């Protein structure tokens, strides 16, 4: 009976209370750890974590908290070595927090488009 960080998080926030702070901070901590090792099968867990959080956030939480950490993460992995995480997260057809992708169309064209442009 394996355990999933995304599943435990979704439940912890859908039980009665969570505030969306401890479960989030912890989630990001787990992700960081997964990146600590530095393996291929370890990056799969990270993406699965960003996919579970991104949805829970964009849906109705802290969409800006994602594009915030995203802006830093992108520039961080770029000026480090884990630049593959971007080539991966992008290749997966995934994009930043889009206005329409949320409930209220609130996001600049520089956030969703500038982050993922067709031509270089």
């Amino acid at each position: 009976g394996p355990v999933n960080p995304a599943e435990n998080f979704r439940v912890l926030v859908k039980q009665k209370k969570a505030s969306f702070e401890e479960a989030s901070n912890q989630l990001i901590n787990h992700i960081e750890q997964f990146l600590d090792t530095n393996e291929t099968p370890y990056f799969m867990k990270s993406i699965d974590c960003i996919r579970a959080f991104r949805e829970e956030a964009i849906k109705f939480s802290e969409e800006q908290r994602f594009n915030n950490f995203l802006k830093a993460l992108q520039e961080k992995v770029e000026i480090k070595q884990l630049n593959h995480f971007w080539e991966i997260v992008v290749q997966d057809g995934i994009t930043l927090i889009t206005k329409e992708e949320a409930s209220g169309s609130s996001v600049t064209a520089e956030e969703a488009k500038k982050f993922l442009a067709p031509k270089d």
